[PDB]
Parts: structure tokens; C-alpha cells; sequence
């Protein structure tokens, strides 16, 4: 590449993997959103919460792809694995599964930051810090806050309804 | 002081102590506010309630300091003791601890009013009446109203959630 | 903590200490502000300068406390020591004491950044860089500029008056 | 009087005396204002400061007269003594003379408050507190602040000019 400078093959490859992880997270949230839209689940606030997250994760993937080209690396796409579950249980179950998912994305971000630091690639390090690291910390805090409120609420059917109506 | 008139050393000293008490109350409310912001407590309305009170108590301290200088007394600051607890339990526990705190500030205000009256210092007496006495009575009534509603609500987890969502 | 990830006990503890340092700085500035409001000092611009800084330092402490919870650490408060002086001398004396204070806060920030880097905690490192490091550099430059102008001005009484009227 | 209730002859008489004191203060400030308007003194900011105070003191007298009638007492006017000086010296001299004057009015207010309290006349006590006591404390603080700045400024001719230009 005529533009490529200080951009290691290791980082290029890790950025392609992180794109896959963000698209997979987007897909998992799409499944979670539509599960809560089922007439036999019917929690519209929970559905909107996960659909909004699907869109956020897709946006993350696209920003990473933009960066990959800005640096002169080459986007390589892999299959996107189907989500780990077809049915997601209660709001509590689903929020637990979301925080597991977010912590795995955060750990991927931290790993790539570490790699960037080892490779002396400050543009990569700044890029993750300014667009992803604080967003993940904020989101995981929010999910943790939700999980605590869900747990304090679950006569389980009444709790789930009230959380969806008054928090989401 | 060239301006000092009818301002006893006793009152000057009691005003410095009351500044300390208001700053300590502010600090206690800061701790209460951040405790309810913990991801394993997560009651944002309770958090905002106490943070707003932190700011009110700090404002009170500053008005007292302004008055101290208006009268020609000299502000003397002491250490601010850390709050009595590191963790504040339930909303009920925290509201009980707040009303204990407010009654101790109110009693300090009443003591200083009594002192002012004994010293024939009507400016001090008017100052407490117009800026602090009615504010404390209003706040203690509000906390009493909250305590009653909290108590009537505590399936405890559901009650705490509903109070935070629908009152705070 | 269900949310805690890559957040060392060392950093958690250093963040609690830095909160104390910022609250202590806030308190020191409150004392400086009210000293310049004394009828026998009476430099209102100097008073507003330090009171504004009291508020900035309190805001800093609250942002650190917010971050502590966002990361799943636990806020622990200690006593707040009274400021080092009861009377602050001239504007020159007070500005010298402020720059000493700011350099000690800056060094604390730098120490915590170093710790964060040693612990591979990029979120902490970005947080200090984006909210505190440049603010301190800007403020210390401003105080240095003030100190130079104060010094060039001190017939001392006339200089102090003119600085307060035409700079602050 | 058909309306008179709980209004002692002692208080009625002291209120008439206080009216005289406020009108005398108004007159003294009128003289001070016009002295600083002399072409051989020529400090327009000092002139406006004292003329504004003339008007404030006259307003005070009129509020006291209104109150006297509201209570069913009878206004009795005495001669208004000419001010203590025909020429008022420097701004420093004049500000010293103003603070002496204000402290004598404040002491009169405090004496009348004490009388009102001895007579169990809470309307009188509230009236002085709400309209006069805090106004005097604020004004005496302001004059004290001015006196300190004037003193710090007095090459005397330059100091007097700068105070008038940059403070008043
Ligand atoms: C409002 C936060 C707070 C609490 C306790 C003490 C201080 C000193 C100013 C403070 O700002
Ligand atoms: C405000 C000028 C002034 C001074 C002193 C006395 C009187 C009588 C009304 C007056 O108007």
C-alpha cells in the first residue's frame, strides 16, 4: 500500500477479527431483539434495548472497517456464526448473556490495545481509546445496573413486566 | 475589625463550627449518592436525591461563610471527618440516616439561634430564620414523608424499585 | 463486582486517594476564596478566582468517583484535612501556594497514569488524559502567567489592586 | 387611635427619633456627594456613591414613617441638624466618616430592636430585621472593603484617581 505506515500485519489481522466479533455481536442482538418481540414473550422495551444494541455493534464494525482502510490494511471477511441460542429465556437470562457478550468484546478490545502498544502503534491505541473503550465501560455499567434491578424484582412475572415498563 | 459590631466571639466561633457541620453533611451526602450509583445497588433516583442534598449543604456552608465575613468574624476551617459509614444499606436505611443527620443540623441551628438571642444579635437570628430554619423544617418533612412511603412498601426488593421509580 | 474487568486493586486504591486529594484541593481553594472576601483584604477578583477553582476541583473529584463506579471499584472516603494555612498573605503568596498545590495534584495524576500503564489499564490512562492532564497543564500555565504579572507589579499595594482590577 | 395595638409610646417615640437620624444621614450624604462634585475635588464616582446613599437613607426614613402610620403612631418631625463638616477631605476621610455614620445608624437600629423585644412587639422586630438590619450589615461590609482598597492605594493622588476610576 502506498499509504501504509507503522501498521503491522499482526494488527491488521486482529482488526479483521474484531470486525467479525462486532458483526457477530450485532447478529446476537438482532436475535435477542426479535425473541422479545414474540407474541409469547412480548416485552417491547427489552426488544428495543437489544435492537438498539444491534445497530451500535454494527456501527462499531463499520468504524473499524473504515479505520482498516485509512491505515492501508485490507478488510477480510469471515463467516458470521449464528448466535449461541435460538431462545433467550427471561429478561434476566438475556441481560446475563448480554454482559457476557460485552465483556468478551471488551477483552478483545483490550487485547488489541495491548498488541498496538507492543507494536508502538499509537494511532491504533488512540483510535480504540477514543471510540470503543469508554463506550464498552459505559455499556457494561448500564447492563450491570439493569441486572441488579432485574434481580431485585424477581413474584417473577410482575417484576419482569415492571422492569420493562418503568426502566426500559 | 473595622466593621465588626454587636458580633460576639461566641457566635463567631459557633458559626465556624456550623460551617464544619454543613460541610460534613455535604460530604456524607456525597458518599450516600455514590453508594446508590454502585452497579450492585443501582437506584439512580436515590443517587440523585442525595447528590442534590450534597450540593444544598455545601451551599449552606458557603452562605454561612459569606455571613461570617459580612459581620467581620474570621472563618476558621477544621478537618472534615469522613462519613459515619462506607456502605449505606437499603434506601430505608439511608433515609433513616439522612433524617438523623438533618435533625442534628437543625438542633445546631436552633442552638445557635438561642445563643444569638442570648447575645441580643438580631441580625444573626434573622439570618438563620430566613435562610436555614424553614429549609430544614421543609426538608425533614419531606424525608419523613419518604420514610413513611418506603416503610409502607417494604416484598422489599419490589418496594425499593417502585419507590425509586415513582417517587424519586 | 459483576462488571469489573481489567481494574486492579492498586488503581482502585489510588483513585480513592486522588479523590481525597481533589476534595482537599477544593477545600483549600474555598479557604483561599473566603480569605480574599475579608473586609481587611477585600480583593473580590482574587476571591472569585479561587472560588471558581474550588468548584473545578470538586467537579474533578466527582468525575473520579463516577469513574470508580463505572469500573466496578468501590469509593472509600477519608477525612479531609484542613488547609495548610488559616490566613493566606498577599495575592502573590496565595498564587504561589496555588501553583504548589496544582503541581502536587498534577504529580498525583502522573503517578496514577504511570500505575495505569504498568497495569495495562488503557481505559484509566485515556480517562486521565482526556479529563485531567491537559486541564492541569492549562491551569498551571495560567497561574504561572499570573505569578509573573503579579511579580512585575510589586509599590506593592498599588500593584495588587491593579492586578485584581485589570486581570482578574 | 382606632387601629393601634401592642404599639408602645416608647417605640413610637424611638421610631420618630430614628426617622430624624435617617434624614440627617441623608443630608450628610447629600453634602458629601456635592463636595466631590466640586471642580477642585472632581471625583465623579465618589460623588455618585454618596448621592446614591443620600437617596437610600431618605427611602429608609420614608419606610419608617409609613410604618409609624401603619401602627397608629404619630409622626413628629424635628429640626434636621446640618452635617458635621462643610468640607470632607480625601476619599479616605470621607469613607471613614461614612462608616462612622453607618455604625451609629446600625446601633440605633439595634437599640430599637432591643426596645421592641423588651416591649414584646414582634411586628416592630420583624420590620427592622426584614428592611434595615441586613441592609446596614451589607453596606458597612461594602464600606469596609472600600476603606481597605483606598488604604492599600495611598502616591496618594494616583491612588485616589485609580480607586474612583476602577472601583466606583
Ligand atoms: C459537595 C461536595 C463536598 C463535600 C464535602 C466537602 C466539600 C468541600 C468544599 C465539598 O465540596
Ligand atoms: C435626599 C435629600 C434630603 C436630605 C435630607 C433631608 C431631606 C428631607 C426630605 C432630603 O430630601
Amino acid at each position: 500500500s502506498q499509504i501504509r505506515q507503522n501498521y503491522s500485519t499482526e494488527v491488521e489481522a486482529a482488526v479483521n477479527r474484531l470486525v467479525n466479533l462486532y458483526l457477530r455481536a450485532s447478529y446476537t442482538y438482532l436475535s435477542l431483539g426479535f425473541y422479545f418481540d414474540r407474541d409469547d414473550v412480548a416485552l417491547e422495551g427489552v426488544c428495543h434495548f437489544f435492537r438498539e444494541l444491534a445497530e451500535e455493534k454494527r456501527e462499531g464494525a463499520e468504524r473499524l472497517l473504515k479505520m482498516q482502510n485509512q491505515r492501508g490494511g485490507r478488510a477480510l471477511f469471515q463467516d458470521l456464526q449464528k448466535p449461541s441460542q435460538d431462545e433467550w429465556g427471561t429478561t434476566l437470562d438475556a441481560m446475563k448473556a448480554a454482559i457476557v457478550l460485552e465483556k468478551s468484546l471488551n477483552q478483545a478490545l483490550l487485547d488489541l490495545h495491548a498488541l498496538g502498544s507492543a507494536q508502538a502503534d499509537p494511532h491504533l491505541c488512540d483510535f480504540l481509546e477514543s471510540h470503543f473503550l469508554d463506550e464498552e465501560v459505559k455499556l457494561i455499567k448500564k447492563m450491570g445496573d439493569h441486572l441488579t434491578n432485574i434481580q431485585r424484582l424477581v413474584q417473577a412475572g410482575l417484576g419482569e413486566y415492571l422492569f420493562e415498563r418503568l426502566t426500559l
